[PDB]
């Protein structure tokens, strides 16, 4: 069995399962997005996948990025019927600077890069080609629902 | 197999929906109308019980639309097999303290503004009874016996 | 049908499957960590597991802790080939105190316990041995990727 991947642009990058021990496929950003404190965005990956029916994709966060930054990704559930552009549902959860601006910006590693503008402190800049998320595909059970008045089994 | 038993617990409850055979989960609806102000938490009653078979888990989780377009944050709940109680949606309005700013309207799960009966704080969401708020995705699980060891041995692939 | 578990210290505790009908294994903290508003930390469990290839661990939250407190755990993905100390990626999401301090601290149950110092309000204290998270293991599909110009059946 094989999983079809379709690159939707020149900025897209084939997801990578580097190590046979890895559970997921490394997902890359396909755009450069500046994300200020408390701001939400959907980072385009320019990647389409054709997941077979009987599975679900979990487009989810990386432990490193999650633990070292205020970038919060909401785990996306990829259906078999979705052949469109995979988006990373992200938010910069840092508190508003209320004024403090510095000539640098934070990256997904937590380190500081030189920036084109003097932007608010706690601003992250997601660069094109960044390992931003991972895709873990798991089998699903999708039976038919039967309404009963009582079950036949026993916070 | 190929059947999941569902119990509607009240007149406000609504049968979960698998719209498309291509969908991975079942859409879950709210069984109550809840006003939720900034930074407030609640557990939304669905008035729905399910009987998940042994060897599986339910993931009561968010919808991408609601999550991306609003400040409504659902913490993905893990529904165990043998759990026949009311499924609750673990929700929080993650909007910032609106200070004193109040408007005659409230936000819905779509992000749009509705006219309200009271003048509430800006960023207040109102979850309406019957709203498609979350989805239930059922996944198989591995629940082996645990063996404490001093050192790990290699293991064959699944 | 067995999973290898290694306890890495005296503070460690064997994960427990609560009713045996349950899907995950309750994980306990092996350390005492005081966590103030908006602070992030990785709570050591001092427990290693060897999950075989073809599975993923979901180190995720408990509904009680999650719904009753401001403690936010990001679900960690435990790969096969990770045989190290399992860490709980946690954050006290309580709002920045205005400067308010009380002689007590909040617990993972939401109740107030007396602490040795007068700390900021909304500060949580995770105690050694606290049932903090659970581990749910699910099978995974890791096929080979084939790039296409257009999708087929
Ligand atoms: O909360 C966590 C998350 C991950 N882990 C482990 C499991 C996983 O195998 C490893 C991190 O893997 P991820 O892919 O989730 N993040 P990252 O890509 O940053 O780590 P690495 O560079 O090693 O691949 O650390 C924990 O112990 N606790
Ligand atoms: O973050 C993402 C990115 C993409 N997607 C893709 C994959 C999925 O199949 C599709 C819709 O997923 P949801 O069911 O979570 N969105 P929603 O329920 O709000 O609307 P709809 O089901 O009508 O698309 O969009 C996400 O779900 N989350
Ligand atoms: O959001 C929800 C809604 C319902 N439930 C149900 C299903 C689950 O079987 C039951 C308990 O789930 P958890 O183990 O994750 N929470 P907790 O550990 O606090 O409760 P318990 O002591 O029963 O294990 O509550 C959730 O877990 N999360
Ligand atoms: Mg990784
Ligand atoms: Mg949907
Ligand atoms: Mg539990």
């Amino acid at each position: 069995n094989t999983l079809q991947v379709r690159l939707l642009s020149e900025n897209a990058r084939m997801p990578e399962r580097n190590h046979k021990t890895d559970a997921g496929y490394d997902i890359f950003s396909a755009e450069t997005v500046v994300l200020e404190p408390q701001e939400k965005a959907v980072i385009k990956t320019d990647v389409a996948v054709s997941i077979p029916e009987g599975y679900v994709g979990l487009l989810t966060s990386r432990s490193g990025v999650s633990s070292k930054t205020h970038l919060v990704i909401e785990t996306g559930k990829i259906d078999a019927g979705y052949h469109g552009n995979l988006g990373i549902n992200i938010k910069n959860n840092a508190i508003a600077s209320n004024g403090y601006i510095t000539p640098g910006v934070f990256d997904i590693k937590g380190e500081i890069d030189l920036s084109d503008a003097i932007r608010q402190y706690g601003t992250y800049q997601i660069n094109e080609g960044d390992k931003l998320a991972q895709l873990v595909i798991v089998p699903i059970w999708t039976p038919e629902l039967k309404q009963v008045e009582e079950f036949e089994s026993v916070f």
